[PDB]
């Protein structure tokens, strides 16, 4: 749940 996950969430979004 790091910034990469946020980037993945950004990728998800």
């Amino acid at each position: 749940e790091e910034g990469g996950d946020v980037d993945d969430l950004l990728d998800m979004i």
